[PDB]
């Protein structure tokens, strides 16, 4: 086992969990907790391959929302769209969306049928699933 878990859903060479938490989500650092509280950070997309395997997977094991928060973040200094996975978002399946100055009023999701991804970070409490990912340093 790669993954700590059968919950975990290896791919590539990540595992991947989806545990719908509800908690108090301050800021989205708050709801990456989530997945930091099992040593992994929230998803994180640098391929189709990635983002069409959540996508799946994510009601294929568990439950499955319309979106799941993707595992990015908005820095609003750069005003850039950071992964989690502390690397360059190197992907993206950006959906045309409305898009005022400041998009912190949403958060990024990326949408389990089609696969795309709204723009924001998750700077609101109603996030009561992420999914995270963790590499396996066993595959690195």
């Amino acid at each position: 086992m790669d993954c700590p878990s059968s919950t975990w859903i290896q791919f590539q060479d990540s595992c991947y969990i989806f545990l719908q938490e509800a908690i108090k989500v301050e800021s989205i650092e708050d709801v990456r907790n989530q997945c930091t509280d099992h040593g992994a950070d929230m998803i994180s997309i640098h391929n189709e391959e990635e983002n069409a395997f959540i996508l799946d997977t994510l009601k294929k094991q568990w439950k499955g929302p319309d979106d799941i928060l993707l595992g990015m973040f908005y820095d609003t200094d750069d005003a850039s769209f950071k992964w989690f996975d502390n690397s360059n978002m190197t992907f993206d399946k950006w959906t045309d969306q409305d898009d005022d100055e400041d998009l912190v009023d949403t958060c990024a999701f990326l949408h389990i049928k089609t696969g795309e991804w709204k723009k924001g970070n998750c700077e609101v409490s109603s996030v009561e699933g992420t999914l995270c990912k963790t590499a396996i340093p066993y595959k690195r």
